[PDB]
């Protein structure tokens, strides 16, 4: 019998998620009357010959081998109410004349002849044979027909390996591939989704002169990088191997999200931060109604409280733009004020102790770096200049003081001294950086685990480069904690400037590169070499939401010539180059969480333990916490690919996942293609390696490096950004004012005022969770596979993540864990996997989205 196959289309209109259109002030979403489509009939346009669909069976072909086509349709009627029906969606109605000849449909082409794209959500066919509903995720914006050449396809539900692929849809899933990739040429519209790859060519601004000019990271031996999106825009005029700016950076059409809440277009926030409200704050110092400079730590204080004094000319400016009003707190006219950070909300004053500064360490914005002390005195891994044939100066007779009463040996042996080394990445461009305006030295800490089970910082040794020349080793001093009188304040200056190195490191390095940098050419190989229907594809997609919007967002406006990052930190010009140095070192087997902590001298293996390593200092909160969190990531990414792979020759003989793995280390990671650490892709259990370590980075290793960025360092004395002055020595007049005035002697080292501001309402926005994040285990976007296996494997990892939450809020109750939560009294709760929207200290998302 010829019959009507019964579908259902749910869209969400462009008015309903573009940033113009929301922007009126945003409080309340995922409510309204769940806007039902129907109601304000703008539904109504989409009901002539306006759309159309056209289904592709799975099951019969034509003379050629391609699955038989039906014929186009037209969406017929609207539907007002659905029990699943969200906010801001619209259902349509529309039937199929199929028949008992033409199989089961399996994809669909859709057509849309309307002059504005719309996001399509999903089709549903409600069926004909002995057959369950066919469902269809499609997620994607739809441009105007005449824009493309071949039709947008999408998928069934079906999750396949390149063998299970039905017959008759296998050049389409191959088709469709190669649509993704391009040829490499042409520049790209903000309609395409083309993937592929560039250097990072892109962030200077040769054109505007010689010294806005920024040097090519990748592609060559020096500065080597991971590659980015393919915009592909004219060059410069003045330099060929750069390409030319502009205001709007291509990245793939579905890579970036729209959002039905106002507040939480954060990307447009921080833009919003560098074109609007930095020209606008620098035009106030640039005057004189803000003094320039903070005399005392009250007037740090006073930021949260009062605020800062601005003119009203500026203030109504800045305060009625679009997403900026939740961040930016306005009492009325004169004042911008900050939420109180996290770190002084018991105290104001416990950020100063040297027992807090330590557990930063291992439980604040940086909580990666710390190795044990294997050998003494700490020696360095830099080339033919001497002091690294040589060592840290640092000596026996200095760490001998009040504690335990060991000696270095023994204390070595018995694995209580650690390290924090910021002497190397620096060092080579120490010389240049101190001929700015900022003064900065290299700097190496050493750390004693103490008793009661917390670290104590014991010495802490400042270098320059030269008096004679960088052949003549480290210019180096050394500094000792004290508590009372001048000494007390020198060795607070000496903190800081372990914490100014060690707040730029964060910045460039365990933030930018080892998460956001890193992970992008995975993404641009995924999308380009596993098929929508390919299951690691399924695995892997939810974790790259939104992360090419906002690396696109940073090349334009965080990490470019003259952007926050260069302004803000202490590495300035040299920035992202010094970080192309450290990528050198980067090697992708050394992020998985346990290798990390093993390569660091912080864990021994030890099958004896629950995650089959024994941490060195057991209250390790990053660390304990950071294992609960892999082993789960791990077993959810085992479970999944051995439902998939019968043995390791189906994975050796899949060649989707073989040209994605490929391409990967070859050209995404392309610098790296000969080093041996690389997964071959010959086994299953490495297939689980790499998932898991890229599940990782997306998810917990940026929320642990991202998300306590305000509450740590929304004071900017607890983590200054830069340092302008030299230590004071012992009889100038410099030491005077440290005797005299110590606050204002630290006020003018760290960072300025006017940088003080730009960072903190940057750090701000880059802390904070929009409403509609989607985050670790439990969450996905719909109904992503029809394998009930796979569903209740992502299921038990929800119930799982669950789990360690309670287990983890448990540990902030424990006592006897003193480096959780401080003198400062601020339970770690960082990897905590769920959060509500805003400052939360806590709340693991799947992506790098922010
Ligand atoms: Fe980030």
């Amino acid at each position: 019998r010829g019959h009507k196959i019964k579908g259902t289309v749910v869209l969400m209109r462009k008015n309903v998620l573009d940033v113009n259109s929301v922007t009126s002030v945003g409080g309340i979403i995922g409510q309204g009357l769940d806007l039902v489509g129907s109601t304000l009939d703008t539904l109504t346009a989409f009901l002539g010959r306006s759309v159309s669909l056209q289904l592709i069976s799975a099951t019969k072909a034509d003379a050629n081998g391609k699955g038989k086509l039906g014929k186009a349709t037209f969406l017929e009627g609207i539907i007002t109410s659905l029990p699943t029906l969200g906010a801001g969606q619209s259902a349509f109605k529309i039937n199929f004349e199929w028949d008992d000849g033409s199989g089961i449909p399996g994809a669909f082409y859709i057509k849309n002849f309307m002059q504005t794209e719309f996001f399509l959500v999903s089709l549903t066919l409600e069926d004909i044979p002995n057959h369950g509903s066919i469902h269809f995720v499609c997620n994607s914006w739809i441009y105007n027909a005449k824009l493309f050449k071949s039709d947008r396809i999408f998928f069934a539900n079906q999750t396949y390996l390149p063998s299970e692929t039905p017959a008759p849809l296998v050049k389409y899933r191959e088709e469709e591939l190669h649509n993704l990739r391009g040829d490499g040429t042409g520049e790209r519209k903000e309609w395409e989704r083309i993937y592929d790859y560039d250097v990072y060519n892109d962030l200077g601004d040769p054109d505007k002169g010689e010294n806005h000019a920024r040097p090519v990271l990748g592609g060559n031996d020096t500065f080597p990088y991971p590659r980015r999106g393919r915009t592909g825009r004219k060059p410069t005029r003045k330099d060929p191997n750069s390409e030319s700016r502009s205001n709007d950076v291509y990245l793939p059409r579905d890579e970036a999200f729209g959002h039905l809440k106002s507040s939480d277009f954060l990307t447009y926030g921080l833009k919003s931060v560098s074109q609007n409200v930095l020209p606008l704050l620098q035009s106030a110092f640039d005057l004189n109604f803000t003094p320039r400079e903070f005399d005392s730590f009250d007037e740090v204080h006073g930021l949260y409280s009062g605020g800062i004094k601005l003119p009203t000319d500026i203030i109504s400016k800045i305060s009625p733009l679009p997403v900026l009003k939740e961040i930016f707190r306005t009492d009325g006219e004169q004042a911008l004020k900050f939420p109180p950070p996290k770190v002084i909300q018991v105290s104001k004053s416990a950020w100063m102790t040297d027992e807090e500064f330590a557990r930063e360490m291992l439980a604040g914005v940086n909580p990666n770096l710390i190795r044990c002390l294997k050998d003494f005195p700490p020696r360095s891994k830099l080339d033919s200049q001497v002091y690294g044939d040589h060592t840290s100066q640092i000596t026996k007779e200095h760490l001998e003081p009040n504690l335990e009463g060991l000696t270095v040996d023994e204390a070595i042996q018995n694995k209580r001294l650690f390290l924090l080394d910021h002497h190397d990445p620096i060092m080579p461009y120490l010389r240049r950086i101190n001929a700015t305006s900022t003064k900065a030295y290299a700097t190496r800490t050493i750390l004693f685990l103490k008793n009661d089970g917390t670290l104590r910082p014991l010495a802490i040794e400042l270098s320059l480069p030269h008096p004679q020349g960088d052949q003549s080793g480290a210019f180096s001093q050394v500094f000792l904690p004290a508590d009372e009188g001048v000494e007390s304040s020198i060795w607070l200056l000496a903190k800081a400037y372990v914490v100014v190195n060690d707040s730029c490191y964060h910045q460039l390095v365990s933030h930018w590169l080892n998460t956001h940098a890193v992970v992008e050419p995975f993404i641009i190989a995924t999308n380009r070499h596993l098929s929508v229907v390919h299951p690691i594809y399924k695995l892997l997609h939810p974790h790259y939401r939104d992360t090419m919007n906002i690396n696109g967002l940073a090349r334009l406006s965080l990490v470019n010539d003259g952007g926050v990052i260069e302004q803000t930190f202490l590495w300035g010009r040299y920035s992202v180059e010094m970080s192309a140095v450290v990528y050198k070192d980067w090697v992708f087997t050394d992020q998985a969480l346990p290798a990390d902590l093993i390569k660091r001298g912080m864990a021994i293996e030890d099958p004896s333990c629950p995650h089959g390593i024994r941490l060195v200092i057991e209250d390790y909160p990053y660390t304990v916490d950071g294992l609960e969190i892999w082993d789960a990531i791990k077993t959810w990414v085992h479970e999944y690919v051995f439902l998939y792979y019968k043995s390791d020759d189906t994975l050796r003989e899949d060649p989707e996942l073989q040209a994605c793995w490929k391409e990967l280390v070859e050209v995404g990671h392309g610098d790296k293609k000969n080093e041996p650490w690389w997964p071959k892709m010959q086994t299953r259990e490495e297939l689980v390696e790499a998932c898991a370590i890229i599940i990782w980075t997306a998810s917990a290793l940026h929320a642990a490096v991202n998300f306590g960025q305000y509450p740590y360092g929304g004071l900017i004395l607890n983590r200054p950004t830069l340092s302008r002055r030299f230590m004071p020595e012992k009889g100038s007049a410099e030491y005077e004012e440290l005797r005299k005035n110590p606050q204002k002697a630290y006020l003018k080292t760290i960072t300025p005022k006017f940088q003080t501001l730009i960072d903190l309402s940057v750090i701000e926005i880059l802390s904070r969770h929009a409403s509609d994040e989607v985050y670790l285990g439990e969450r996905d976007n719909p109904n992503w596979t029809s394998d009930t296996r796979a569903l209740e494997a992502f299921k038990r990892f929800g119930n799982k993540l669950a789990q360690i939450e309670n287990k983890l809020s448990e540990r902030n109750n424990d006592e006897k864990l003193r480096n959780r939560c401080g003198p400062v009294q601020m339970p770690y709760t960082l990897l905590l996997p769920s959060s509500k929207e805003g400052l939360t200290f806590r709340g693991i998302p799947n992506s790098i989205s922010i």
